[PDB]
Formats: structure tokens, C-alpha cells, sequence
């Protein structure tokens, strides 16, 4: 099934593996890639939005095959369900059934994590905000250049809901009380969407591979193909151990790049199954503590155009991030539409930036598997004091952000239990120089091992509270250029 070897193997079809595939087709041609996705394809073209599937029968079929050990579970897929605090995965995702908490720690009891061709980006409600103050890496000097390469990969816009009806009314109502002493790319702004288009749809893993990558000859997609270790000869990287999970067959493939971008919790998982276990790696785990709300604008009268998403951003001295939407582009469900007068609801979610503990981690146990056969993982995640004063705060901040749109329909603000934002950084993160504090280079590559890179959310070094996946598609472009600049410039061959 399997080539016996390729230039690049590629962990993963999330966005940001996908974004190392569309640049090595742009930019290395000739190089020969194969990309391996443990879950199934579950939409057209592969790595497609679950819902520009019409059919809404076929379209739980595809949330339902993502959701790899936690399939025949029950999922939290209305706001009565959000708010009953139940232990159950979001559709399209799937929880973890042990390890996610300790004594004396909060843990991470909704850690949740998607098996699919797209990754989380098959399910995902796109918002593309960009990192401001403390979030931005300060090494990196190309990175609004980065941030504008990764726009491009996923489609990014800003002006999706410039016909929505309410969305200028939401926008200068929370300006009203938002915008006073900040500069413009910190006042109140619409929300740039990764929105595709036939009606506007959202963007999947099939934006950002495009047709660059499914026209190479040279790119192959290996869909239900679970990689349990990463190969290393001499010191640099050799390839990948791949088990076809339709025949259970284990194979070698040989290759001179590996590239995992297999989410925040599975990244270090294979590399410490590889035996690749530098000091930093799973460690300064951070979650983005989230509240939610929700509000009634004060007015009469498959992607709907209601209000659009408005972006409140984050600042160093008001370390959160909020986003103001009509309820079916919120990552959670927040509440039911006014029958009435339809798209007169907005909810509400502020994100907090952590304070980075080193003791904050996903640790891995080999006496311990799980159900792909990989070392269990075990969260160790506390909130700090500071961490507790920024999330109260952030409570007192919702609520004043939801009296400005209009009437609220909750009387308090519900705080998420952690795991919830689906946003963990810090676990393979990069650094300037390998000190202990770091698993990665500026280019993502792995300090321990030459050839070996890294991706995703996990990448991120900073304390954030913006919405990752633009950075991380940013991170992996850097990257994937390292990648191509080395692989042109080459005197050797394949
Ligand atoms: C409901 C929802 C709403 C969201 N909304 C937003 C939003 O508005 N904005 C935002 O920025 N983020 C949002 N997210 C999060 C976003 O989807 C992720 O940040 C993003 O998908 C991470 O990209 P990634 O490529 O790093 O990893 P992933 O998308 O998680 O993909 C990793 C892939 O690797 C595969 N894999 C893992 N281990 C192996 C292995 N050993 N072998 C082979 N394959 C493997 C997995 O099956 C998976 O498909 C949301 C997510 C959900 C589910």
C-alpha cells in the first residue's frame, strides 16, 4: 500500500500538515510527499468541511466516523447540554476515558481530539483572529508575513457578513464600550473568517491543501494509516513505522523529512514512543480558559448571513479574547434563535491567556496503551492564583460586553471546565535555543533529531488567548519554506 520511501513523510491532515503539503507542492514540485491520517475520509475533496455535507443523516455519519474510540458515545450537541457540564465530546470529537486528571489538579477533563482526513479543521467554525502584545513570538521577524502566507492557505476574509443585517449593529455597539484608548488593531472589528464561496461554506483542510496539492503527482494521501513511531538513523530523521489499520500490516516508510502535526496531545505522544523525549516535550501545556453568555439585540422584524462574528481583542493589560456571533458560527452551542425575529441572538465567548507553569504537561506511560495501540496519556493542569483572578475578570468582562449588544439571556456568565476551548499550546513548542525550555527550532524543526519537524497548536511558545490554528498555519508555512529551500537547493536526490 505504502511507497518504500519518499523526500517527506507527513504526520497527520490537520491544517497545519496540510499547510506543509501545499507549500512543498508550490514550492519543491518534484518532491515526493506522503501524508498519513489515522482516521477515515469522511467528505469531498478529502479534508472538506463536515457541514457543506447537505444531507444531514450523512453529515452525522462523517461526525460520527471522527470520533475514533468515542464513537458510540453520546455527545453534547445542544446549549441545555453545555450548561449540565456533562463529561461528553463535542460531535466530531472524542474525549479522553482516563489520565485526564489528578488529585490536587484541575486537569483537563474535556481534552478532546478528532480522527479524520482534516483533522479538527473538518469541524472547526473557522474564526482567524491574529496574535497581538505578548502573544506574538518575538523571534520571529518575518512573522506578519507569515500571518499573511497562512490568510492565503485558509481563505481567510473579513468581509463574509458585509450583506448580514446585523452585524454593523453589534460591531459599534460593543465599540461603544471596547474601544476607548486602544489603537485600531485592538478595537472592536470584524472576526476574519476562513470562509469559502453556492453558499458561504466553511474551510476545511481542503482550502489550505488546494488544488496545488491535489494536482502533484508527486503527493500521496493515505487515509486510516496510524504512524507509531518516527525513524531515526545517524541522528537525523529516517522515516516512519506505519500500521494500515485495513489489513493491520505495520510497514517502514523510508524518508528524509518527517513532518507531525498530529494535535497538541498526539505530537508528543509519537515522539515519546519514537524514544525522542528532550526535557521540554509535552511540558508548559496551556488550555485557554473560556466562559460563555449569551445576549438579545434590542430591534424589531449553509452558512446563514445573520450578524457575523465580531472580534474583541486581546491586550496585555486585558488578557482575553472575545468573539460576538450568531449561533452557528460558535465552536459550542451557546443557545436557541429568537423565533420571532430570527438572528436577533448573539453569543458570547471570552478565551484567557495562561500563566505558563513547566508543570503543566500531557505525560506518556508505556505499562499503559490506549485504544491505537500508543503510550496513555496523563494530564497534569492546574490554574495558578493569577490564572483564577484573569478568568474572574474575564466573567466581569462577558457580562458587560453582553449588556452592551442588548438584554442577556442567561443572568450569569458559565465558565467551561478546562479542555473546553480546544486550543492546547506549548507541548512541542519552539524556542530560540535549546536550553530545556524548548522542543523545537524558529523552523519548527526538532532540536534532537535533524529533519524531524513539528506542528500545530503545540508549536506555540507564548501565553495566548487569540484562536490558534492562523498562527500555527503561520508556524508551519515558516516551516514548510525551511523544508523546500533545502530540498531545491540540494546537491543530493531521493
Ligand atoms: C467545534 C470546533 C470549533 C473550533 N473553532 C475554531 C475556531 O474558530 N478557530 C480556531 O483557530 N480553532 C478552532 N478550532 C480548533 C481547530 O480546529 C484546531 O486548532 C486545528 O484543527 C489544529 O490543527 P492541527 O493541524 O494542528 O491538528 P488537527 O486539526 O487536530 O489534526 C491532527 C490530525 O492528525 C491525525 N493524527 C494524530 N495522531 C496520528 C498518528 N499517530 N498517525 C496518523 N495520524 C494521526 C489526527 O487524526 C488528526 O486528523 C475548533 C475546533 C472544533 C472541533
Amino acid at each position: 500500500r505504502y511507497p518504500a520511501a519518499v523526500d517527506v513523510a507527513i504526520v497527520g491532515s490537520g491544517p497545519t500538515a496540510s499547510a506543509y503539503a501545499r507549500i512543498l507542492s508550490e514550492e519543491a514540485p518534484g518532491a515526493t510527499i506522503a501524508m498519513f491520517e489515522v482516521g477515515p475520509t469522511v467528505s469531498n475533496p478529502p479534508g472538506a468541511h463536515v457541514k457543506n455535507i447537505e444531507d444531514p443523516d450523512s453529515r452525522s455519519l462523517a461526525q460520527r466516523a471522527s470520533e475514533g474510540p468515542g464513537a458510540g458515545a453520546a455527545t453534547v450537541n445542544s446549549p441545555g447540554a453545555v450548561k449540565s457540564g456533562e463529561r461528553r465530546a463535542r460531535p466530531g470529537t472524542y474525549l479522553l476515558q482516563d489520565g485526564y486528571a489528578f488529585p490536587g489538579e484541575d486537569g483537563m477533563p474535556v481534552a478532546a481530539m478528532s480522527s479524520n482526513v482534516g483533522g479538527m479543521a473538518a469541524h472547526w467554525t473557522a474564526a482567524c483572529p491574529r496574535p497581538g502584545g505578548k502573544e506574538r513570538i518575538p523571534f520571529l521577524p518575518d512573522l506578519e508575513e507569515l500571518l499573511n502566507d497562512a490568510d492565503r492557505l485558509l481563505g481567510v476574509t473579513t468581509h463574509a457578513f458585509d450583506g448580514a443585517p446585523f452585524s454593523d449593529l453589534v460591531r459599534e455597539r460593543l465599540a461603544a464600550v471596547v474601544d476607548q484608548g486602544r489603537t485600531p488593531a485592538f478595537r472592536v472589528q470584524p472576526m476574519p473568517l476562513a470562509v469559502h464561496r453556492g453558499a458561504l461554506v466553511w474551510s476545511g483542510s481542503d482550502v489550505v491543501m488546494g488544488e496545488a496539492t491535489r494536482d502533484n503527482p508527486q503527493f500521496e494521501l493515505f487515509d486510516e494509516s496510524l504512524v507509531t513511531r518516527v525513524l531515526v538513523e545517524d541522528g537525523t530523521a529516517a522515516g516512519v513505522e506505519v500500521q494500515d489499520r485495513r489489513s493491520g500490516d505495520t510497514y517502514q516508510v523510508a524518508a528524509r523529512y518527517v513532518v507531525v502535526g498530529a494535535d497538541a496531545l498526539r505530537t508528543p505522544q509519537l515522539l515519546w514512543a519514537s524514544g525522542i523525549r528532550p526535557d521540554a516535550l509535552g511540558r508548559y501545556l496551556n488550555d485557554q480558559a473560556q466562559v460563555v453568555f449569551a445576549s438579545r439585540l434590542r430591534d424589531v422584524q449553509a452558512l446563514s448571513e445573520q450578524s457575523g462574528v465580531a472580534w474583541v481583542p486581546y491586550t496585555d493589560e486585558a488578557p482575553f479574547h472575545g468573539q460576538i456571533m450568531q449561533l452557528d458560527a460558535s465552536p459550542v452551542p451557546l443557545a436557541d434563535d429568537d423565533p420571532i425575529v430570527p438572528g436577533s441572538i448573539v453569543g458570547l465567548g471570552l478565551f484567557c491567556a495562561k500563566d505558563l507553569q513547566r508543570e503543566d504537561r500531557v505525560a506518556f506511560d508505556d505499562d499503559t496503551r490506549d485504544s491505537y495501540g500508543l503510550p496513555a496519556m496523563r494530564i497534569h493542569y492546574r490554574l495558578t492564583e493569577r490564572d483564577h483572578v484573569v478568568l474572574d475578570r474575564a466573567r466581569q468582562e462577558i457580562v458587560r460586553l453582553g449588556k452592551a449588544v442588548g438584554e442577556p439571556l442567561d443572568e450569569r456568565p458559565f465558565v467551561l471546565p478546562p479542555g473546553a476551548s480546544l486550543h492546547y499550546q506549548g507541548t512541542t513548542r519552539m524556542g530560540e535555543t535549546d536550553d530545556g525550555e524548548s522542543v523545537c527550532s524558529p523552523d519548527s524543526q526538532v532540536w534532537q533529531v535533524p529533519g524531524l519537524f513539528v506542528a500545530g497548536n503545540g508549536v506555540i511558545p507564548t501565553a495566548t488567548a487569540c484562536n490558534p490554528t492562523l498562527t500555527s498555519v503561520a508556524l508551519a508555512v515558516r516551516g514548510a519554506r525551511k523544508i523546500a529551500e533545502e530540498i531545491t537547493s540540494s546537491l543530493l536526490m531521493s
